[PDB]
């Protein structure tokens, strides 16, 4: 059960790192 998938998946055009949102 990952927290993130696609980069755009999160807000502020964040990035997907380690199956979880993060900074680009």
């Amino acid at each position: 059960r990952p927290e993130c998938v696609l980069n755009s998946d999160c807000p502020s055009n964040q990035a997907c790192v380690n199956q979880k949102c993060r900074d680009p």
